[PDB]
């Protein structure tokens, strides 16, 4: 995987896909010059740093190359920064499972959950602390197949840099570790705490996590020792596994590479696992 650089004449916007602070991202339709080829893509325009800066950020974020992680495939440099990435035609993964919840079986919600732990571990093994995992940004290539995207809050880790301290950007509280909440501290093992909750939004059918619960309250209830609750489907090995996520010792909690080989045992006998009417 290697970074193409896009003039304005070789791609071109087709309809909205949504936006945010980061900016908007649109559906839209890559044409390589002389290539004679037409590409679907997810055309994301953010809203100075200097272009050396932003294209060698660009070259490290197409370096990352993996079946569930979404690719940036080029970068189109103008009056705005563009981003040239795969277009997932389903969109994302919280919305999918709110939309298809009464056709989802124990089958595509277990290997959803080795799906992320997979891109998730690829991430680590790139030293990239995700921090805003969530299914709002999982997205859905095909009902069997999903990738974790990133809208800016991605970071990577220096050589000797065991967590990332951040600063004072805005922050989805009820996805955080407590120790990012209180601290301002990211590590993998913060990831895996946001990989539990994402797992429980699925596991819930795209269920709101602490629901009517202020953001202002959250650190609090988890300081008492409150969790999201048992899922009407899981059997309490799954919710175990997502308990063990939200452990207060950040190494208490497992590592991604641990939770791909759970989930993929329980993928092997779902219906062992998650508890489906109808299914199969
Ligand atoms: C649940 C969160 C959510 O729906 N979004 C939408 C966009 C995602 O931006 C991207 N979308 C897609 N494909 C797609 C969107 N809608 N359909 C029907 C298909 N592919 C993408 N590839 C990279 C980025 C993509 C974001 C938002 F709204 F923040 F921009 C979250």
């Amino acid at each position: 995987a290697l970074l193409r650089i896009l003039k304005e004449t070789e791609f071109k916007k087709i309809k909205v896909l949504g936006s945010g602070a980061f900016g908007t991202v649109y559906k839209g339709l890559w044409i390589p010059e002389g290539e004679k080829v037409k590409i679907p893509v997810a055309i994301k325009e953010l809203r100075p740093k200097a272009n050396k800066e932003i294209l060698d950020e660009a070259y490290v974020m197409a370096s990352v190359d993996n079946p569930h992680v979404c690719r940036l495939l080029g970068i189109c440099l103008t009056s705005t920064v563009q981003l040239i990435m795969q277009l997932m035609p389903f969109g994302c993964l919280l919305d999918y499972v709110r939309e298809h919840k009464d056709n989802i079986g124990s089958q595509y919600l277990l290997n959803w959950c080795v799906q992320i732990a997979k891109g998730m571990n690829y991430l680590e093994d790139r030293r990239l602390v995700h921090r805003d995992l969530a299914a709002r940004n999982v997205l859905v290539k095909t009902p069997q197949h999903v990738k974790i995207t990133d809208f800016g809050r991605a970071k990577l880790l220096g050589a000797e840099e065991k967590e990332y301290h951040a600063e004072g950007g805005k922050v989805p509280i009820k996805w955080m570790a407590l120790e990012s909440i209180l601290h301002r501290i990211y590590t993998h093992q913060s990831d895996v705490w946001s990989y539990g909750v994402t797992v429980w939004e699925l596991m819930t059918f795209g269920s709101k996590p602490y629901d009517g619960i202020p953001a202002s309250e959250i650190s609090s209830i988890l300081e008492k020792g409150e969790r999201l609750p048992q899922p009407p489907i899981c059997t309490i090995d799954v919710y175990m596994i997502m308990r063990k996520c939200w452990m207060i010792d950040a190494d208490s909690r497992p590592k991604f590479r641990e939770l791909i080989i759970e989930f993929s045992k329980m993928a092997r006998d779902p219906q062992r696992y998650l508890v489906i009417q109808g299914d199969e």
